């Protein structure tokens, strides 16, 4: 008794991750064979505009010729190696040099992983290693924010600030979640945005005092929270929090897995938000989704401190088999060049006003609580009643209903909580942006007619 | 002040992993540009026989035309996508079907990752998730062995059984390490191999009784410990320990990252050691080193149990951006076919007797305590005195000296503790095997003459 169809074969042998099981059993798996620009095509020849760039990562679309050619050229040249035991590829050396150049740091060091989750798990281990070598082995606690998304390893999931991780008995101890700087949701009745920011700065100081400054290893922040629902921080957030972190000597890590390489309208989200971190975590767009790469980019201060610590023990006992893979490195070098120098990053800057203008129009609807975002990352929040910010009952699954209707209309978008997220490829044309909105608006009309 | 040479550029921008820093500063980074069969070629045009397959993974060598062509063919077809939110590529469905087929399981499910570390971290989360869903949230402890290597995330590093992880303040609580089944090292004076295995089985039962079976989530084992120094278990080990684990309702996981796809002389190390695990962890050879892929392959029992638990919460909140990437799946499908059907796994079986006969002759030297291994994974243990099994002082760095001397002779091998490991590509000919040993023997003569 064996499955025949693509859908039945997918259900027979897969253990689905991040998949709504009632929707999958009703609809079946979407099995994808190829793409063209920002579109994907399934086994039945149905085409969909992927307004999420797959998982925010396919910024140059699904059939980019330059990137396809660069990947093919490296398989022909040198198809695989590692970057451990004093060896690495020429591609690895070139990418480390390029990443330091394009980072906001004047100098630094790069460590590779396959994923953003491994890179955050790596940065945590690096802090534990460094602080212990410096005589502060108790400096282990990691500060992140509620609604932050840092990954899926036990450590990077512990950094992630969502109730869903309770199914794993996570977070592990030592992982502290601060208030999410989403003013619309977390600002209290009668609390101004200025007071909200002052409260988060106070809450951080109280946390450092109650935990003990000598017990805190680092602070990680996505400049704009991505997978958490596209959450630009409340005005003045970083200007209020960063001096508190610097005062208590707590390293600042910018998780640039989503914001890195152009989505916020600048090469880095930390540049958009005008702050210089001690380290950067990069993945996703790093290869435009063509290869699994992650990177820890260490600024001058942490590089020098880790270098001293590594020299004293004579080795850094950490790494992954494919870290610094020559194919991944050649692909990243091309992705960086394509985004920065072939007009993709500029296109996000060019089209962001038109993107916001349309969302502002959509937000006039009685069932849209707000629109939020920047550059090419945006979200629309659904509400039952606007004035009170009352959401629809969780059992109505409004966001999944919108995303499913979108799929039926030939549009892929990302549902999260009571929100619908749009993070389309940087190659999106004005006509394709209109197509994305026309389909989304049709889906919103359908769903809200059913639930309101 | 900018670096000029490849070696200087590597040192300026890299944060080195698994690299002995005193040797790196003395020798410089070996910067690799391409390879040919089992050989790698550096920027200076020097060629080395890589008798470690890179990091055990490059079993088809460094320029395999079939694999290069399969990689190129998939980049032209569909160069990137994910396997989340009820979508995946046709290549993902084909690979999951193929992996269940080639696994020792009659049926099951596959979950993808990029690495073996993420796959072990994933299996641990799956166990915590499952046991809590089945009414036992206290069922969280993970059993591994001393000298085991399971990866580099904080959790897979806690599963790993090496003192070097103390630099990170690891292992985390709940990671229990059993005696390594290395008879030569851990066997007591006057203890026979049968008594040694009986003792290991008694220690396991006492550990279970003292920890409480209701608190133990699972047991992981590499059939042959690979990165830990090539350690085949003492005779009858799995036959003694598995009934105990089965009696106490402790899931058995075979870490097949190194043993999967041919290195022990069978498709799986669990086949070579005649046991059926509840799940398999695969990575490394899965793609012959051409793309970062990891996989959790769940047997019928855990597949059914996890599906029931996931259905109750409607969504399994876990996954990685590149999990089930179409390119990695197309490459894995080719790598499995190349290894199983193009004579590579058979070449391991063909040449394993000749491999062992030469190691047996080398082990006659007074400074070789033992040779150990199976198929295409072997190790030589260095000793100051054979009769008393006394090693050379740690400060002499004997294994490192042999490895460095091998590099100077055009041979790459793997040093670990007091041992030197050989894990060559499956494409190795008899002449290349002879070249491997001729170079190793000269390195052994040089090091032992200076040190003994
Ligand atoms: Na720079
Ligand atoms: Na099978």
């Amino acid at each position: 008794n064996k499955p025949q169809s693509w859908e039945a074969r997918a259900e027979t042998y897969s253990l689905y991750g991040w998949t709504d099981m009632p929707s999958l059993h009703q609809r079946g798996t979407v099995v994808v064979t190829h793409g063209e620009g920002p579109y994907i095509v399934d086994v039945n020849g149905r085409r969909y505009l992927d307004a999420n760039s797959g998982l925010f990562n396919m910024v140059a679309g699904f059939d980019h010729k330059g990137l396809i050619d660069a990947a093919k050229a490296q398989y022909e040249r040198f198809p695989g190696y590692h970057a451990a035991f004093g060896k690495m590829s020429d591609q690895t050396v070139m990418l480390s040099e390029k990443l330091v150049e394009v980072s906001p740091f004047d100098s630094g060091r790069v460590f590779y992983t396959n994923s953003g989750s491994e890179a955050n798990d790596t940065m945590v281990k690096m802090l534990w290693f460094l602080h212990a070598a410096e005589g502060k082995p108790q400096k282990r606690k990691i500060l992140t924010r509620w609604n932050a998304y840092h990954g899926a390893t036990a450590v990077s999931a512990s950094m992630t600030g969502f109730p869903y991780n309770s199914v794993f008995g996570l977070p592990l101890p030592g992982f502290v979640h601060l208030t999410c700087p989403h003013y619309w949701r977390y600002g209290e009745e009668g609390e101004t945005e200025e007071q909200f920011v002052a409260r988060l700065a106070r809450e951080l100081e109280e946390t450092i005092q109650r935990e003990g400054a000598d017990t805190i290893a680092g602070f990680f922040a996505e400049p704009v929270m991505g997978a958490g629902g596209v959450i630009p921080p409340a005005k003045g957030y970083f200007q209020a929090i960063l001096p508190i972190l610097r005062k208590y000597d707590i390293p600042v890590i910018s998780d640039e897995v989503v914001c890195g390489f152009g989505r916020t309208g600048n090469t880095w989200g930390c540049v958009t938000y005008d702050f210089t971190p001690d380290a950067i975590i990069s993945s996703k767009n790093l290869t435009a989704g063509f290869f699994p790469m992650g990177a820890v980019i260490l600024g001058p201060e942490l590089s020098k401190r880790l270098e001293t610590a590594i020299e004293a023990i004579e080795e850094f006992p950490h790494g992954f088999t494919a870290s610094g893979h020559p194919v991944g490195c050649a692909i990243a070098l091309k992705a960086i060049d394509v985004v920065m120098n072939e007009g993709l990053a500029e296109n996000v800057r060019r089209l962001a006003p038109r993107f916001e203008e349309r969302l502002k129009h959509i937000a006039e609807r009685p069932n849209i609580g707000e629109y939020r975002g920047i550059g090419f990352m945006w979200a629309l929040e659904a509400v039952k009643d606007k004035a009170s910010k009352t959401p629809f009952d969780g059992n109505l699954s409004v966001s999944e209903r919108i995303a499913n209707t979108c799929t039926d209309l030939g549009l892929i978008c990302f549902p999260l909580g009571q929100s619908v997220v749009l993070c389309p490829p940087f190659i999106l044309t004005e006509a394709q942006m209109d197509e994305m909105f026309d389909k989304l608006e049709k889906a919103l009309d359908k769903v809200f007619a059913e639930v309101a």
